[PDB]
């Protein structure tokens, strides 16, 4: 295990030294994507939360491909904004429901450490 806990002041500084091995080891979900929406990185608490196997969605787009019921003012939205102005970090409650048991979960979308990285974390409510 990784001990680094869910909506850390300084998550993403803690996460900077992680490698997808690494990232295996978190107690929750994280997503890595960069500012068009791809996936760059997907853990397997992600994976064991989706129903997703990590390796086989890397580098599709998580708004088109992936989770179009993110696809939304309310959560896309916030990241294109968040993207356009350079700054983000907003957590809030979403409903996971597409091609899977409606699953309930805390999201959290910070902006990484380097340039044109995005975090996605969840963990489940
Ligand atoms: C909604 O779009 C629910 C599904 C989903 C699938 C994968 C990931 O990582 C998040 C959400």
């Amino acid at each position: 295990m990784e001990h680094v806990a869910f909506g850390s002041e300084d998550i993403e500084n803690t996460l900077a030294k992680m490698d997808d091995g690494q990232l295996d080891g978190l107690a929750f979900g994280a997503i890595q994507l960069d500012g068009d929406g791809n996936i760059l990185q997907y853990n397997a608490a992600e994976g064991d939360i989706t129903g997703r196997d990590p390796k086989q969605v890397i580098g599709k787009n998580f708004f088109k491909d992936v989770a179009p019921c993110t696809d939304s003012p309310e959560f896309y939205g916030k990241f294109k904004e968040g993207v356009a102005s350079g700054n983000l970090n907003t957590m809030f409650e979403y409903t996971f429901d597409y091609q899977m048991t409606p699953t309930k979960v805390k999201v959290h979308m910070k902006k990484a450490l380097s340039g044109d990285s995005y975090w996605v974390f969840v963990k489940r409510v």
